[PDB]
């Protein structure tokens, strides 16, 4: 992700074939002549999408040219979490669904992994930034603690983004029961909220694995739901 100062992030393609699969997906969405009513209102919860884009002087270098959740905040707090019991695709080898499995054992459990968070710390001026390695970190006992340090901006805990952002995932949820056309592996949920009341972000992303479907997305709703509920927890502190 590089952010451009217009207000976009370029994402290079993923080599193939998880980068040209994003490439279409978007392209499949944001389609001119879509009157699919599923795909339209899916729109609002993706980056806008402004189309491929390549340097003038190299057409080999391929990038998705997206909406900066980011851009309209301040001092940005960013937590991405990855959604499903399944990061495995349908078409994966035995050796990948190992490989998948491994990265985080607990996914089919909890339905969600946290990838990274960005905090802003009023009364320092400054950033924790977590890896990948902190989500992988955390086991069922820990999860709840393990989200609610992104809301904590080293003086209070941030519950009116809490709630925010249960009401925003709520929208994403009514979205998934009423398709049974997509089913998303290895996706996310991009979290963002004002660190410098109520002003959230939560956004989709990372498409490289979405694959056409004949039934509900039964291990994102789980996900989004289990996200939900150890959100609403948090309210409780
Ligand atoms: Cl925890 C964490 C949070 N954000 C990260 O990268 C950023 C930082 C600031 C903004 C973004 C961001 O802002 N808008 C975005 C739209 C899409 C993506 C994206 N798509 N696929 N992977 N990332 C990323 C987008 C991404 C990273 Cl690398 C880690």
């Amino acid at each position: 992700i590089l952010q451009h100062p217009d207000g976009t992030v370029l994402k290079q393609l993923q080599p193939p074939p998880r980068g040209p699969r994003e490439l279409e997906f978007y392209n499949m969405v944001y389609a001119a002549d879509c009157f699919d009513g599923v795909l339209l209102e899916l729109r609002k919860y993706l980056p806008k999408y402004y189309g491929i884009w390549s340097p003038p002087t190299a057409p080999n270098d391929l990038y998705l040219k997206l909406e900066d959740v980011t851009h309209k905040f301040n001092k940005p707090c960013i937590m991405d979490v990855k959604i499903g019991q399944k990061s495995y695709d349908p078409f994966a080898s035995s050796e990948k669904i190992q490989q998948q499995v491994s990265k985080y054992p607990l996914m089919e459990e909890i339905g969600f992994l946290v990838l990274g968070m960005r905090v802003y710390h009023v009364h320092s001026d400054s950033y924790e930034t977590e890896n990948q390695h902190y989500g992988r970190s955390l086991t069922k006992e820990t999860i709840k603690d393990g989200v609610s340090r992104f809301f904590h901006n080293g003086y209070c805990l941030r519950k009116d983004a809490v709630a925010a952002s249960i009401q925003k995932i709520e929208k994403i949820l009514q979205w998934f029961e009423n398709q049974k056309q997509l089913n998303f592996y290895a996706s996310s949920l991009l979290f963002v909220y004002e660190g410098s009341g109520g002003e959230v972000e939560v956004r989709m992303i990372d498409f490289a694995h979405v694959f056409p479907s004949n039934t509900i997305d039964e291990g994102y709703v789980y996900g989004l739901k289990h996200l939900i509920s150890v959100l609403r927890s948090i309210l409780d502190n």
